[PDB]
RNA sequence: AUUUGGUCAAUUUGAAUACAGAGAUCAGCAGUUCCCCUGCAUAAGGAUGAACCGUU
């Protein structure tokens, strides 16, 4: 149980994740371990890929 | 100088029958315990993956 709010798109949001706490934990890795958020992606979309 | 270490049992008896006394050998498999590997389940506990936006 939770959310992923955030603001106007590319800026600043807040994920909040309520449950199990063992679950929790494991969001909690996910969100900071696992993921690269800093890591460079490419958007795709109609126009062109658009390197980020 | 002599002699004991020498009684077959069993059965039929009121000595005769018996005659030494009645399964062997070879081979499987399973179980018992411990160990190792393998697959599955059960709990727990990780690790990780996967496009893209979601819900009043």
């Amino acid at each position: 149980k939770g959310l992923c709010l955030r603001i106007r798109d590319d800026g600043p949001g807040i994920i909040i994740v309520v449950g199990n706490e063992k679950s929790c934990k494991f969001y909690e890795n996910l969100v900071m371990k696992r993921i690269k958020w800093n890591e460079d992606f490419e958007l795709h979309t109609n126009t062109g890929d658009i390197k980020m």
